[PDB]
């Protein structure tokens, strides 16, 4: 589970 965690750190 990193994908997400990318995500709403890149937005």
């Amino acid at each position: 589970g990193f994908i997400v965690k990318r995500f709403k750190i890149l937005v």
